């Protein structure tokens, strides 16, 4: 009956809320004491990442109902303490995919052209024209792992390029990747075979470093990486070592195991463009997220 | 019998072959050399100039043509390279992504500060509908960009079979969320983009110059930018080649590259290739 929205959403998701009938109350930035306190009259919770649902949090909130979470995942929500109390966890899986492709995209561009750094050096009042003799993308081989919602707009995208797009994906048939142009592959033959890498997974036991260093080294001298999914699928310090060593020319990250994170070696190197998690940060994103969440609840 | 290469190609035009200009027939170029009247003539013995690359802009071509000098060029060797940056550059404007790394560098996370566009559903307006034109449309249209744009010459039948829609220049201004330029730098195309365009053009919008600096006026690109009236520009090409004036560059909502349109490995081979060849 009464719902608190305690992060960055956009005026949507209020004005939704009421028109079926709900309360509202949308404070940011709140303290765990100022939170909870919030909390008291309130059955409905509503989150990006910003705000932290710890189970301490979850107990304190007698009334609460319901945790909405605008975007994918439940990272930031404690899925174990909310189903302990019988409280419904939900999320906007859908809202937010195309601007995450959008962003992929721009990284892929960014990486072979070195804009980023091209920016770096004319700000420092330079013009240094042979340092960033870049790579052209037409027939060039991108593979794809993830073939879910992002994967596959990543794909068509790039395929404009005349990039050859390739991948794996555990669900996916090589049927259905094919109607959207992405040859499925296993995994072994993709490395020598790529250009250029992005992954589009959840984070799992089976996503966690999946680019290793065992995996680098089967990849082509040269390969470029991006990692706008979550932190940690491409192993950090084996990253590194490859951007080191040369046999990873470059990476793009949107997205680190800490964030922000404390380790700056990967963020630092001269070869390594990055976002402070920026892949869902669109006005639009943020306006569909913001929808999806408060139709959900209304319900 | 004898060639001289003054500028910065690929090794392959060298080996395809197989002041300092006394004893040579042939000159090859890029756009750093200038090959002004008074240079030409005096080189007596230059019967072909050959420019790696798109534009002749660097050949004095009456100086050519009063000694019966051939001037040859490369136009398709790079439009690709051109293209795919201007694309980039596109993108890199709707998620602020070169600023996000500069930011990330200095140690910070500003995730408000670059919230961004999404492109899907935006009108992109293309000036200059040749080589490099109509291949960043076909691009942008897989971004779901509503490609719309003006050329003289080129029919609204040909443009049509790119998907491009064109309009009167009056028409193009106000419906553009982005626009970016793609023509030679002729009388008619310098300052394409001036303070009296930019007045018809929808608040806010982005702006792009992989083609040649002038063509959008520099000195209205910063009115535009300090009003926001522009919310940001990509540039790759400047009126003065290193700028001197550094107030663009140095504006926190430009993006810039030291004129690299053509700076890929693939352009300079096929480029440094394609004119040997012709030689
Ligand atoms: N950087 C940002 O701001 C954003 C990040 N994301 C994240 O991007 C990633 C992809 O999101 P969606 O495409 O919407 O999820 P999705 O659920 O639609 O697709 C994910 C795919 O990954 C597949 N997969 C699982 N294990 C795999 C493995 N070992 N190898 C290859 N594929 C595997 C799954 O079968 C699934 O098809 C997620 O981690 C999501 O949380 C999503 C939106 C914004
Ligand atoms: N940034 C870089 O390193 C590179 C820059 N360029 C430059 O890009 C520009 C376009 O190159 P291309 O597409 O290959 O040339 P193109 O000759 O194929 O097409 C140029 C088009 O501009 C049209 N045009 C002339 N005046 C116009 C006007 N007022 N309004 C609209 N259209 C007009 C012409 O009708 C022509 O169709 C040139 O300036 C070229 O020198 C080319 C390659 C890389």
């Amino acid at each position: 009956r009464k719902v608190l929205i305690s992060d960055s959403l956009d005026p949507c998701c209020r004005k939704i809320l009421q028109d079926g009938g709900l309360q509202v109350v949308e404070k940011q930035n709140l303290s765990k004491e100022e939170l909870i306190a919030e909390l008291q009259d309130c059955e409905g919770l509503i989150v990006r990442s910003a705000t932290k649902v710890t189970a301490d949090v979850i107990n304190a909130a007698e009334k609460l109902q319901v945790v909405g979470r605008a975007g994918t995942g439940v990272d930031n929500v404690d899925l174990e303490a909310a189903t302990r109390k019988g409280i419904l966890v939900m999320n906007t899986p859908n809202g937010n995919s195309l601007s995450a492709a959008e962003l992929t995209c721009g990284m892929i561009m960014c990486l072979a052209r070195q804009i980023p750094q091209a920016t770096a050096s004319m700000k420092d009042g330079k013009w240094e024209r042979k340092k960033f003799m870049g790579t052209e993308l037409n027939g060039k081989t991108l593979g794809i792992l993830g073939l879910g919602r992002i994967g596959r707009e990543v794909a068509t995208r790039m395929q404009s390029f005349g990039m050859k797009t390739i991948g794996y994906d555990p669900i996916i048939s090589p049927e259905v990747s094919a109607s959207f142009g992405v040859q499925q592959l296993p995994l072994e033959e993709i490395w020598p075979l790529c250009d250029f890498i992005t992954v589009h997974t959840p984070l799992l036991p089976s996503t966690t470093g999946l680019l290793n260093d065992n995996t680098f080294a089967q990849c082509k001298k040269g390969v470029r990486v991006v990692n706008c999914a979550r932190g940690g699928i491409v192993d950090e310090g084996a990253l590194l070592r490859a951007l080191q060593s040369g046999q990873c020319a470059g990476a793009a990250l949107d997205v680190f195991t800490e964030e922000p994170p404390r380790d700056r070696a990967l963020v630092d190197h001269e070869n390594v463009i990055s976002c402070p998690h920026l892949g869902a940060s669109t006005k639009e994103a943020q306006s569909r997220c913001g929808e999806e969440i408060a139709v959900q609840f209304v319900d």
